[PDB]
C-alpha cells in the first residue's frame, strides 16, 4: 500500500436517508473520493464522531463528496443507527451513506481489521477522481478522526494538482 | 463439504449478552449439558423476525433434561444487545435469560460450517450437542424459513432418553 | 453442504413398486424432493423409518414433494428387504423408490456415509424444483426423524417464494 | 500388489456364525490353511443358489484344517437374513460355514477383488496356509462358480509337498 | 494390483517358438478365439517333468472348443527351444504344438501380474481371455504346485456357454 | 500491502544525524517516550519540501510532553549533514536539532511500508507510537504535501488523554 | 561481469556539466564510454578520484571515451557536490555526467554494490561502442586505482580493435 | 554411463556353477586378488560359435597369474547348469574351469551398464577388477561380433606391469 | 554409454597435419573411426603409446578407417607436441588428427571424463560410416592402449558388416 | 558465481604448482599472514603471443620484497606449464620462473573467481589481490587478446598495506 493507485476499492450496499442503495467506487469516480472506517456500531457513550462528518458535507463539496463509513455491522446495523435519534443513540439522521462491509472483504483490501478484535480500525483515506488513492491514514482504537485536517489535505491536493 | 455427528462437537470462542450482564463463552465453559446452538443470520430485519424469541421463553422446561437453547449470529456484540433492548412490538426480542453470541471475528460460524459468504452471516441451523462433548444432531435451514420448537423438543427427549437407558 | 449450491446429482438404481429403474437426480424435477438416508437393510425388528414416509406420502406429493430412501445397500437386498413383510419384520410392500447407494457414491456425496460403519448416518434432505439444495438435516444412527417438520418445512418453502 | 507367497490381506468385520453375529479376525483361524472365497451379493436376481454346495462338502474340509470364509461385500444384516431364509425356496439355506460381512469393502479392495464398477466384489477363491502367507490365487469373474473338487485337490497336493 | 476380469487383457508380443519355428504370437492374432496363457518358472528347472505337458497332449480339447493354450517362461527363446526339443526321459518337454513363449526381457509376464522378485522367474499362473480381447478367468498358484486342464476346461465350457448359449 | 497501528514495530538502526552528532540512534535507544517519525523522498530537493526544515523550531513542544520527533529521508546521512549545513534562505536546512536518520540501505523505508519502488521515494511517511515499542497511528501523503506540524499534536494529545485518564 | 559479453544496461539521472538531464548507454555508438561508480556524496576525501579525473578529461575523452561517473543516491544530492566549492566540503564544479541511482539499480547491476552501508564499491569499467565492455575492475572502499593507469588501460584497448 | 575406470567395482550377488555344483557367490568372496569378469548375451546355440569356451578349456594362463576370470550372463541357473554339462561338440559347452554366474533377474547386467535394453540378454563385455575391489579397465563389445582372449591375457600383465613392478 | 546406439556428435579443430582445420564427426562419413582419449599433454610417462598410432597410418587407412585422438588440452598444445620433434616430449608431425576440446565437453559426453584429475582416460572406442557405435573399450591411467586389439576387433568387424 | 566483492572473503583455492621445474600442491592456506596476488591467463602458447607479461615473471624479487605472493593460475595441467616454462623467453616461451605456475585442468579455482570464459573454454585475463585474512581487496579482470601493468599491481599494494597500518 503506498499512497498512489486506485485503491481495491469496493463492492456493497449503503444507507442513504432511509433508502438501500447499493453502491461501487466506479459509480462515483470523476468526482473526489474519500472513505473512513470506524469500530463496531451502537457503543454506549462514547462520542460517535461519524456525526461530525454527516452535517459537514458542504465543505467537503466544494469540489466533491461523498466520504462513506464501513463496519462488520452490514446492513440493518447501520440502518438502525442511520435512523434513531442522537438523544438516545447513533446518528440522528445521515445525508451520508453507511456502507455494508458484512464481508470484511472491503476490509481486506485496505489494510485495516486487526484480526482478533472482530472488527476493523478507524478511517480516512482518499481518492482522486480518477480513482487514484491520494492518501492513506489509520488510527488506533481509543482515538477520534480529525475534521480539519481532511479538508486541509483536500483542499491541499486541490492546489497541488491543479 | 460437512461434519459428522457422534463425532466431538466444532469448537467456539466468543462473547455474549446474558440477563443484560456480559458473559465470555467457550464450548469448554458451559457442558454438563446437552446444548442447542441454532443459529440465525443477522441482527433486526425489516420482516418481523418472530421466530427470534420463541426458543428463549421456554428453556425453563428445556433445562429438567439438563439443556439450554443458544442463539448465535456474526453481528457485533452492541448490536446483538442494542437489539436485545427493542420491544416486541417495535420488532426486538424482549429482555432474555438466554445469550446469543457473535463471531465478527468468524470463529463460531466457521466451526459449524455455516455460511452464505455473499452475506457475511450463519446459514441458520440448529445443532444437538451432548454433555461429553460429541455432536447429537445437525441441521440446517435456509433464510426464510424457521425451526421448529416442538420438533426440537422431540429430538431432544428422543436423543436424551437413550444415552443410560 | 449448504442450502444454497445445485445439488449433488446422482445415478443410483432404485425399486419401484418391485421393478429396477435407473433414475437421476434430474429426472425428477419441478416438484422439490426428499432425500433421505438410512443405515442398513434387515435392520433387525424395526421398520420404524421408511416406511413411515410411506403411509404419509400422500401429504408429501401433493405439496409435489418426492421421496427417496436411500441406503447403501445393494438393489437385490432393497427387493429382498421390499418383499419381505411388516408383520414378518420387513418392510412390506413399498409404494415409495429405494435408492440403492450400493458402492459408496451418493452417502459421501451428500456427505454423511461413514468412516467405521460404512453406512449413511440419517439424512433428510429437502430440494427445489430446480435443483437446488433447500435443507439439510442429519441425526445419528440411533434416533430418528418425525414427518410432520419435514412437511411444515416444505410448506414454509412453498408459501415464502411466491 | 498382491501376489502369493505373501503376508496375507487382514480383516476383522462382523460376521454371522450359525444364524448369530460374531465379529472374528483371521488370525483367529491362524494355524490353519484358509479358503476365502467372495461371492457378489446376497439375494440376487438370478435364483440359483450353488454355491451352498461349498457348505455340504465341509465335512471334506474339516478333513483338513480350514474354514471356507464366506464373506463379500453386502453388509451384515444382509448375509443374516439371507442365511435365515432356505435352500429349498432359494437363497443360501443354512451353513456350516463362516459368513463374514465386507460392508465398507475393506477387505474386497485389500485382496485385490472387488471390480470397481458395479460396486460388487469378484469370485474372489484364493488359498492361504496356517502362516498367515498366501499360497493360491484365483478369480474367475461373476458369471460363473468355483469347483470345490479342485479346491479340495488343490489343497491335498498342497499339503504333501512343502514338508518332504 | 491385481487384473479384474471383464476388463480388456493386456497385449502382449515376443519371439518364441512354434514347433520350432521363432515366429511372432502376438495376443492381437487370435481376436474372436479363447487363449489360455499359464505360466512356468524356468527351462530345465525340475527335469522331470515339468507337469505342462499336460496341457500339450490334450490341445485338440482347447481346438475344438475353440482356444488357444500358451506358455511362457522368463528364459530366452533358445533356452525355450533346448529344452522343448530335449526328451521326456532326460527331463525334456515332447516336442509341444503349441507355442511355448520366451520373455528374456519380461514385461509379458509383469504385465500379467505374475513375477517374482525373490528369484526373477513366474509365479506360475493360469489366464482366460475372451474372443473380444477381455480377460475372462484369472488363477494363480505357488511355486511347489501345479495346474489341472480339467477344471481349465470347465471354465471354459462355462464362458462358452455364457458367451454362445 | 500496509501494516497496522496495533502490533509492536519494526525495530531500526542506522547511524544519525543529531545536532551535528551521531550516535547510531537504535530504537532501543528511544524507549519511554511516544515517538513520531517522518519520512521525506530526497535530499538537496529544497524546492518543494520547503517547510519541511520548519519542523526544527517547534520540537521544543513535543519534547516538554515526552516525546522524540525524530525523522528521515531514507537518503545518506553525511548527506542530511551537509543538506543540513547550509542557511533556509541560501537553499538550506538552516540547522535542525531533529534527529535526522538515514537508511542508505533502504531498510527502514521498505519496513515501515513506504518506499516507493520505481524510484527511491518516501513519499511521505508519519508514525505515531506509545514508549514501548507500539505504533498508536499511521499516515502517508503521496507526494505533494509536507503534512502539518500542528495536527500531530492534537494526535499527540488525544493519544495521551485516552490511556491517561 | 564477462568481458567478451554485452554490457548491462543503464538509463538515468545525469546532471551533466552545470544543470541536469536523463541519459542512456545507447545514445553512444561509434564512441567509447566509462563507467564509473563511487559511495556516497559529501563525506570525506579530497579526491573521490573524481577531481583527477574530472579535472584532467582533455585525455580521456579525447580517446572516444566520455568517463561519466555513477553512485547510489538522490538526484539533486549529485547536483549538490557539484554545485559547492573546491575548497571545505563540496568537489567543485564537476563536468562529466553523473548517473544516479536512488533505487540502488545500477550498482546492484553491474554487481559492485553491497546492503550493509547501502552504498557501492569504487569499481571501473569500459565499454565499447557495440555494447561489448572488455574490461571489469573493482577496488575496495578507501583506496583509489590512479588517474594515469586506467587510461593506459584503457589505451590498450582501444588501439587494438582493427590492429 | 560408465562406471568409471580407476573406480572401486559395483559390488554383485548373484548364484553360479562351480566344478558342476552351485554357489552362490560375490565378488567380495574372493578380493585378495586380480578377478576379471566378462558377459555374454544368452545360453544356447544349434550352430558352433564359440568365444568363452576358449577361456575355459585352458584357465593356466589366468590361474597362475592370479586371476580366475568369472564368466556371467543373464539366464537361469540351470540352463547355465544344461550348457555346461554338455560336451564342446554337439551342441553345448565343455565342463567349464570358469564358475558361470546366473542372472536370473535384470540386476548385474544392468548394474555393470552391459544390459541390452532391446532384450533381456546383456551386451557381451569384459571388466577387469583389482585385488582392493577397483576396475583397471572396462571393455565392451557389440553383441554380433565377439571378444579376443589373447588380449585379455595381454591386459593382465599390463596391468601387473603398470601397478606393481 | 551403450554400443550399437549413434555416436554423441563432436566438433573441434586441433592439430590435423600441423594445420588446424576445425572438423566436425558428421563431416566424415565412408569411413570407420576410433577416438581415443589420452590425460593429459607435456607428461613425464614416455609417450610411445601415442607414437605407435602416429607411425603407423599406412594400416589405419587401408582398413577403411580414420584414427583421431582427444585431450583436454588445446589445440596450441597439440602444437607443441607437432610442431617440436617427434624425439622429445611431441610426437611427430601428426599424420594423425588431434582434438581441440579445452572445455572438456567432448570427454564428458564420451563417459569418460575423470573428474578427480580433469584428464581423460584411455578412449578408443570405434564407428562405421552409417553413424552408429558398435564398441567400447577403456582403461584408466598408467597402461597403454593396444593396436593389435584395434587391427583384430577390426577383422572380426568386416565379415559381419559386409556378410 | 558471475560478481565477487572486495573487501569480502576471497575463495580459497587448492590446486598443484608447478616450483622450480617441481610439482607441488599448493594451498591459499600457506600464503596466510601474507598478501597473495593471483593472475589470470587464458592458455599456453596463444595470446597475447609470447611471452609478453614474462616482464612481470623475470623481475618478481622486488615485488616479492613485501609480501605479495605473486600466482599464474591457467586453464592447462602442470606438466604443460612444466612445457612452456622449460622454453627460454626468446624462444617463444615462458622462462624459468622463480614463482609459481598453479593451474587448473578442472576448472575449479577460474570458475571460482567468476573468469572463467565459457565460449573458448579457458578463463579470462585478469587478476586479484588477497590480504593475510583472506579477503579480497581487488578485482580488476580484463580480457585474452590483451595485457596488463605491472605498476598498478605494485602501487596499489603498497596504498594497500598502507590502509591496515595508517
Amino acid at each position: 500500500l503506498l499512497p498512489n493507485r486506485p485503491a481495491p476499492e469496493f463492492k456493497g450496499q449503503a444507507v442513504i436517508n432511509g433508502e438501500f442503495k447499493e453502491i461501487c467506487l466506479k459509480d462515483y469516480r470523476g468526482k473526489y473520493v474519500v472513505l473512513f472506517f470506524y469500530p463496531a456500531d451502537f457503543t454506549f457513550v462514547p462520542p460517535t464522531e461519524i456525526i461530525a462528518f454527516s452535517d459537514q458535507v458542504e465543505e467537503f463539496n466544494s469540489r466533491n463528496c461523498q466520504v462513506i463509513a464501513c463496519s462488520t455491522d452490514s446492513q440493518y446495523s447501520h440502518l438502525a443507527w442511520d435512523n434513531l435519534d442522537r438523544k438516545s443513540g447513533g446518528l440522528g439522521h445521515m445525508k451520508i451513506p453507511l456502507l455494508a462491509d458484512r464481508k470484511q472483504e472491503i476490509s481486506k483490501a485496505y489494510g485495516v481489521f486487526d484480526e482478533e478484535d472482530g472488527n476493523a480500525f478507524r478511517g480516512l483515506f482518499i481518492i482522486d477522481p480518477n480513482g487514484i488513492l491520494r492518501q492513506i491514514t489509520i488510527n488506533d482504537k481509543p482515538v477520534g478522526r480529525s475534521v480539519d485536517e481532511t479538508l486541509r489535505l483536500l483542499d491541499a491536493f486541490q492546489f497541488v494538482e491543479k
